[PDB]
């Protein structure tokens, strides 16, 4: 195509860009790495997140997404830019045209802010697409027929539940609970149950070799170490951490989690309801490949979980296809 259609998921961890006619074709973490001086833009993604918890007071590394929404605007266009610009393999004479995920608890500033940096960052034409809704389209579920559709993403920054019926959400809870938090946790009982410190890629590194939210001998057998500093020596330490630890550490966030899908269908209507405990819910997003995520929910709730087939990938597929879909493109939120 000339003018290029672009699905975006800007993620407070990973960035996703998905071009109509060529699938991802761009997956970074979305951190930016810059001159703490000048401003100068030294990286951005992947070889920027590697520099995180280990840069020189020259350099900053920046995560510019936080809790779903831009924290940093202008940091934040300038990843935004670079990423389109490379989606797109080089300017073209043509703008392209661009869907943006964002969390469904966002509010009209924050919508106002990623509009703007969408222009601003060279589309043509900006659109802003629940990222639930963006997930069961990237996931290919029918999500314009009336039929209840409850999904459970949960990324970086938020953990969103939605029932989606007729190209709409029906019911929802939003909370900025997910995959930042949860490494969060990590840190945080490893400095108190152990007074070491780690650092943030530690604790994700921890999350995905051992992190679990189910009880079972085999995710208790689960073990890994971390490496750090021991607050009682100042000495560099290594020490092992097994999978019930792990469990424990995040159980806070976990509640959170369980409370907010249970709250949704507490609140949805009957007859979805009666669809959901058929077609059951749909688990996906980065932040929810926990061990046995799917297993505590579906005890939880009663109702059958189903893990998303590309959990990382559905909502910028989704942003990309909704492009396709005019009856949704239609009632989307836009400028330019």
């Amino acid at each position: 195509m000339l003018r290029k259609d672009i699905g975006i998921d800007l993620g407070t961890a990973n960035t996703l860009v998905f071009l109509r006619g060529k699938g991802i074709v761009v997956n970074e973490p979305s951190v930016i790495a810059i001159d703490s001086t000048t401003g100068e833009i030294l990286k951005v993604g992947l070889e920027a997140k590697n520099m995180i918890g280990k840069t020189p007071a020259t350099i900053k590394a920046i995560r510019p997404m936080r809790d779903g929404v831009i924290a940093d605007y202008t940091v934040a266009l300038v990843m935004l830019r670079y990423f389109i610009n490379k989606a797109k393999g080089g300017m073209n004479l043509f703008k392209p045209r661009v869907v943006i995920g964002v969390p469904i608890g966002i509010t009209d500033v924050e919508r106002r802010a990623i509009l703007d940096a969408g222009l601003e960052a060279g589309a043509s034409k900006v659109f802003l697409i629940e990222e639930p809704m963006a997930a069961a389209i990237g996931s290919n579920l029918n999500v314009e027929e009336p039929s209840g559709n409850m999904v459970v993403d949960i990324g970086g920054g938020t953990t969103e539940v939605a029932v989606i019926s007729l190209g709409s959400i029906v019911t929802w809870e939003s909370i900025r609970i997910a995959g930042d938090e949860m490494d969060e946790a990590i840190v945080q009982y490893v400095r108190e149950t152990y007074r070491v410190a780690i650092g943030e890629r530690t604790a994700e590194r921890v999350k995905i070799e051992i992190g679990n939210v189910f009880p079972s001998k085999e995710n208790d057998e689960l073990e890994t170490t971390v490496s750090g500093i021991d607050l009682s020596t100042g000495l560099p330490r290594k020490l092992t951490l097994k999978g019930g630890e792990v469990r424990e550490a995040l159980r806070s966030v976990v509640v959170a989690i369980v409370e907010s899908v249970r709250t949704t269908l507490e609140k949805t209507p009957p007859e979805l309801v009666s669809d959901i405990i058929e077609r059951g819910i749909f688990l996906t997003g980065g932040g929810s490949l926990l061990r046995g995520l799917d297993t505590l929910l579906q005890k939880e709730t009663g109702i059958s979980v189903i893990r998303s087939e590309e959990p990382l990938t559905a909502v910028a597929k989704g942003a990309g296809m909704v492009l396709d879909k005019v009856n949704i493109l239609k009632k989307l939120q836009g400028a330019g």
